[PDB]
This record gives structure tokens, C-alpha cells and sequence, in this order.
């Protein structure tokens, strides 16, 4: 079976920060599940305090479908559950700074966690030998540093790029890093002599998109959410008032054009700077002529759409950017799409794990997920008819 | 199949480093292995200008137990080959610094070894599916990050801390270090319980030696301290910065030069002058250990053998052995030291026997590991330890 590892720890002040992947694993469950977690994932549904959080949202269940669990959906499944005290004395270990605690937890060893993690592992005899992966929602060298000891891989899986309702909704998997540390560029570089894509940027993007599109400054500034992963330890230092100051360089204030995250807890004041308030950030793009961003995934739209693109910090689809070729950055972000990048639905999907598990050939992936696109032969033939069928 | 990794960069100014590997996995062979090393390791054994190497001393070749492979042993193997225009690149981007080089091959990764990696694995059709584990003899993330994405294990093998002529030849195999980031006091803790052990101290250290121990030495030193080779991984990567020098110096805050026995490595470069320290000449480290009340060390094999001569020991780097010395308890201590000599280290041999190899590839209960140890050696868990000892 599955092992899923969803930390409790509330880095950002939110308990249980991973609630709807838990959910999501929990409804698209055919068989029994191993949650690694914590007991704030359990009691969550029972807070009053809490009833109010966007995973109970029906609007947020039906965008990533899933439905709430009950106490039989529950009951289904197997669960280690995390203590608390070792978080406290995580953060004393770190001057008390729950942000650079989160950096350790994602880029660095911690004895202690991998002991509770193998005690808990061990508190149940044959639990060990019934997992056939690990699963984490980020990266996590004590559970990984685990898992080799015991001879278990580990896939990282987290919602991709792109996302309902303007997208197909996607998925990372990567058996070496979610976002930072990423296969990506590795998997493609074995395999681009079979991709010959027939295509321009904007057919890719035109795939990928549900709706119709929208439809003028020289500099577009992407900004995030200041404590998400990407800006802890993916960004190489850069933050989003350092990305500012960065364009400020090249660019007069006039030419500026600044998106805030929706999902930030801070916003531009409106002295200063050019602010965007379009309905999404396609719009917004689509109303510049280079784009400016640290990681963000409107970096890979940016570079669907044919902006000339900055990326100042680690992720998945930068290689993608640094190819120099038109025709070569065509099939690079074809490979990313249609074989890097996952169909949402299918990385809770354990029939589809087991395949990945493994280790197939990239034509296999490639053929598994355009079968789940399409819904309704060689590698590039596979998705040069896909995009002509539209 | 196996692949086995030996890297041919010679950070500490010597050509095919691991060369005694090399022949001894040659000799032991019952299978084609793929051998992702260099060609300096091939063109060495009839290049005469190399024939003063210690890997061809007759004494050398009976100790570890190997011959010199032929034409016909080479023939019935795969060979990739890694280039040295990556050692020089590596090398001006550490400020020509070989040591530092050396330190970052050993604990971060390389992005160009990696694609190098990646390109002589997918050079050739097949090699990759027929690959059961990778073998290295050193850390190496580089590697370790290629094995991930493509879903293989890394067993990190080495000569062990006890070695003929003194002792039974050992061996390390460890999934997720090997003398840095190791998994021993991983391994014990997970089944500490299972080790009862009814025997003394001197009966564990007695069954590995292959001579008798010294008679009572005439005349004790109140400190005894082991140096190790200056350039040694274990002095570069997994030494917390300290080096010969600065625990010379540790010690001599705690004791007067009149106190002080000190031991050169014999393997080393360098030797200590005359007219300073007081300078060991014994036959053997157990020799010098035996003269000793206390003992100091960065992390050398010998702080082992102090251990397992009950001697108060002090390490100051990072190694395998180091969980046993931080024990309060005598009897504790010959539990936690039964189990590291009887399952976390491995009859030298076997680590070059593909069955073997297999057999842990499996990863077995711990019952079963010391089950297979103990039938080598000897040509509950604690009875059959508590039996051997005999
Ligand atoms: N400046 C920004 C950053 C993100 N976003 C939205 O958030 C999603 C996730 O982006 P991040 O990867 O930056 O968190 C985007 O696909 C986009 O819909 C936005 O609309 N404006
Ligand atoms: N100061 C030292 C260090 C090592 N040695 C020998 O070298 C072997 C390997 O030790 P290292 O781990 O320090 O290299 C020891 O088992 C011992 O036989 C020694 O005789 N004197």
C-alpha cells in the first residue's frame, strides 16, 4: 500500500496545513492507505474554530474533487500520528523562527524526526513490509534519509502549475523533489530526441486551457506568497521585495506592472507602483511584454503565452526557459506537459502510482495521461494528434 | 546486476584511487557487473610505471583477498567511463582546491556529474532495467540523486574498522552512508530489545581477534592519541573540522605533554617530530591502545578498538561506531557493540558476493542478517550471538 506523509507541524500558523490532500487521497481510495500525520488532521472536522477554512469551502471540494470524509471513509485506513513536542524543540533549535524551522524541515537532516518517524514505522510489525511507497507533499530529507534505510522510494506529489477553472487541473511527481531538486530537466534531456512537436507555445497553452481566454506595460512583476515553500527554500535569497527592486533596476516606474498572490496576506499600496487587478493572471500577463517572477507558477504561463520570462529562483520548468530555440523550447514544454507534469486526478489515483512505481518508459506515461486528457503510434505522433484533435 | 561505482578523479594526486575495489569485486564475480568508473583503472595493471603500486603487493593481494584480473576476467564485463573534463571544471569552481573538491563530490551535488551520470546510463540500451542496486564506495549525492529518479538503491560499501592481519576482515554496507550519514544507530535502536547479550566486552573483541591481546603493559600513558591520513574522506567530509593538529591541541588543554602517547597513522605522509610528544613505535594500534588509560580521536577505525577494549574513548567526528561511546551503561555498551559487529558490519568477503548482496537487497530482518554473518564466520538473535561468542 501507500504511505502518505502529511506533517502537522504549523510552520505558517495553520494546523494541519496538508488537510486537502488528505482529503483527496481519503475519496479517490480504492484500497488502504498509511497516513503519516498528525492528530489535528483527525480533530480538524470537529473544530468549530475551524469551519470557516477553504477545505470545507464546497467551492474549493468541487475545484480539486473531493468530498468530506465520514467516519467509514476513515475507518478504511491505517494511521501514525506525530507528536507535537518535538516542533517546540525544533523551533528552540532555530532561534524560534518558525520560517527557518520550515527551511530545515524541507532542505536539511533531523535525527530526531527520523527516529520518531522509524519508531512509529516499527510500532506496528509488517506495517514496514505493506508499504510499496512514500508519498510527501514537499521535500523532506528525514523521511527520505528513512526511507533508504529501509529500501522504499519516495514520491513527491503536490498540485501542479496549472489548475481549475482556467486549466485542466495538474499534479507533480517527482521521485527526487517537489519544486526544488526537481527530475524534470533530467528526464527530458534522456528522452528529447523523441519529441518533434508540430506546435507552437500557444497550441501547448490553448490544450491546457478550459475557458476562453480574455482576450500595456513592458514589465509584468509576479509576486507570491511570502512564506510558501518556493520563497523559503527554492527562491536562491530572493523575496518578493528584492524581485521588485531587481526590475526596478531595469525598468522605470512607469513601465512597471505588479500582481500581487491572491492568496498573500500583504498587497501594494497604490502610490507607487502600477497595481493589477485582473480577474486572473493570464489577464495580467497578457498585458506584458516580458515577465519578472522568482518561481511562480505564472512563470510556466508566461512562458506559454511567449512572454520573454525571468526566472530568478529554483523550479521544475526552468529549463524549459534557459533553451535558446524556438522549436527547441516547443518540445521541452511538451515533454513538461503532457509527461513531467500529471493529470491532477490520477497521483491520487493508486492503480496509477503502482505504474509509475514501476518506472516505465516515457512513451508509457506519455500514452497513460493523453488517454486521461482524452477522455471524451510514436511519442510525438501521440501528442501532435492530440493537439490537432484539440 | 550490480553496477559499481568508482570514480576516477584523482583528488588526492593519485590515479584510480579505488583500484583495489576494482579487483576484488573482478575476482569474486559470479555475474557480468557494469562498472561505471574510469579508464585509468584499466590501463593501470599493464602500465609498468605503476607497478610499485601497494594494490599489487603480493601481501596486499593475500590480505584482501584478491589476484590480478586478466584479459579474459575483464572481458566478461560492462565498463562506463567518466571524462576528466569534468574533474577540471570541478576543480576551478573550488578554487583549485582538490580537497575541497573532494569535500563537495562527497556532500553536495554535482548538476554536470549528474547529466554525465545520466547520459553513460542511457548511453546504451538495457543497462539501466538490468541494474538491482548501485554500489559506491563513497557518499556521493550526485549519484545518489540520479538512483532516485531512476529508482535504485545505493549501497555505500567499504573496508571496515577491523581488518587482517589483527582481525577478521569486515566490511561496511550501509543504504545511506557510509562512515558520514550512516544508518547504524538507526538499525540498533529499532531493535536494541533483541539484544540480550550475556557475554563480556572482551569476549565479543576476543571472537574477531585473530591473535591473542598484549600481556599488561608496563608503564600507562593518561592519554593516548590516533591520528589518522591527513586527506582521508573521513578527515575532509565527516571530521567537523577538526584535523591532527587542532586534536592534538584538544588534548593538550586537558593533559601535559609528559601525559601524551601519540600515534601517527602509518599510512600517512607525515610523522611527528622526535623531541615534543611522547612517540608510539608499537607493532600495532591494540599495541598502543594498550597503554593507554584514556583514548582521543577524530573518528578513526582505532577508536573502535579502543571501545571494544573498554578504555574511556573520545571522538570528535562523525562515524559509525559513535553511538556505542555515548552509552552510559558497561553492559549497555556490549549490547549496542553485539550488534555492530555482528550485524551492522559484514564479513568482508560477502560484500563482493552477488548473492549476498541480493540477500540485503531484500532487506532482511535483523535475526537474519547476524543469521548470515554468523554462518560465515563460522565457516533468539542473543543466543545465537551468546552461542558464537562461545
Ligand atoms: N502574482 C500571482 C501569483 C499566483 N496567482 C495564481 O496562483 C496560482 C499559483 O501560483 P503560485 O505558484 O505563484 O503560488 C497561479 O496559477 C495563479 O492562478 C495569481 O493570480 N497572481
Ligand atoms: N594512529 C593510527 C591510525 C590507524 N592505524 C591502523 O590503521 C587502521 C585503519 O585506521 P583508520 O580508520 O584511522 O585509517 C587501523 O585499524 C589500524 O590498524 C594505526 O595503526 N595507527
Amino acid at each position: 500500500g501507500l504511505a502518505v506523509f502529511l506533517p502537522p507541524y504549523p510552520f505558517r500558523g495553520l494546523k494541519a496545513p496538508y488537510l486537502w490532500m488528505f482529503y483527496k487521497y481519503l475519496h479517490c481510495a480504492t484500497d488502504s492507505i498509511l497516513f503519516i500525520t498528525g492528530e489535528d488532521y483527525l480533530s480538524v472536522t470537529d473544530d468549530e474554530a475551524q469551519r470557516a477554512r477553504w477545505e470545507f469551502d464546497p467551492a474549493s471540494m468541487a475545484s480539486l474533487g473531493y468530498e468530506l470524509p465520514n467516519a467509514q471513509s476513515m475507518a478504511c485506513h491505517e494511521y501514525l500520528t506525530l507528536d507535537n513536542a518535538f516542533y517546540e524543540t525544533l523551533l528552540s533549535r532555530h532561534h524560534h523562527d518558525p520560517i527557518k524551522s520550515f527551511s530545515a524541515f524541507l532542505t536539511e537532516r533531523i535525527p530526531d524526526l527520523e527516529t520518531e518517524l522509524h519508531a512509529l514505522l516499527d510500532s506496528k510489525k509488517g506495517i514496514i513490509d505493506q508499504i510499496d511507497t512514500f508519498i510527501s507533499i514537499c521535500n523532506c530529507p528525514s523521511l527520505e534519509h528513512v526511507a533508504r534505510t529501509l529500501g522504499k522510494e519516495v514520491m513527491h506529489i503536490e498540485i501542479g502549475p496549472l489548475r481549475a477553472p482556467m486549466y485542466r487541473n495538474t499534479a507533480y511527481l517527482d521521485f527526487a523533489g517537489v519544486n526544488g531538486g526537481t527530475e524534470a530537466s533530467a528526464r527530458y534531456e534522456k528522452c528529447q530526441a523523441e519529441f518533434d512537436i508540430k506546435a507552437s507555445l500557444g497550441d501547448l497553452h490553448n490544450y491546457f486551457l478550459e475557458v476562453l481566454p480574455p482576450a500595456h506595460s513592458a514589465a509584468g512583476v509576479v509576486l507570491q506568497v511570502e512564506d510558501d515553500s518556493n520563497l523559503i527554500a527554492y527562491n536562491h535569497d530572493f523575496t518578493n521585495i528584492s524581485l521588485l527592486s531587481y526590475v526596478r533596476q531595469r525598468y522605470e516606474k512607469e513601465d512597471i506592472l505588479v500582481r500581487a498572490h491572491p492568496g498573500s496576506l500583504f498587497r501594494l499600496r497604490d502610490d507607487v507602483f502600477t497595481i493589477d487587478d485582473s480577474a486572473n493572471s493570464l489577464a495580467f500577463i497578457n498585458q506584458c511584454n516580458e515577465v519578472f517572477t522568482i518561481n511562480s507558477s505564472v512563470g510556466l504561463e508566461a512562458i506559454l503565452t511567449g512572454k520573454k520570462t525571468t526566472v530568478l529562483g529554483d523550479c521544475s520548468y526552468a529549463f524549459i526557459n534557459e533553451l535558446a530555440g524556438a522549436s527547441a523550447t516547443v518540445n521541452a514544454a511538451a515533454f513538461y506537459l503532457f509527461s513531467y507534469l500529471v493529470p491532477f486526478d490520477l497521483v491520487f489515483n493508486q492503480e496509477y502510482l503502482k505504474f509509475r512505481l514501476g518506472h516505465p518508459e516515457e512513451r508509457e506515461i506519455v500514452g497513460k495521461h493523453i488517454e486521461f486528457y482524452s477522455a471524451d503510434h510514436s511519442l510525438s505522433s501521440l501528442i501532435n494528434e492530440a493537439i490537432s484533435l484539440e
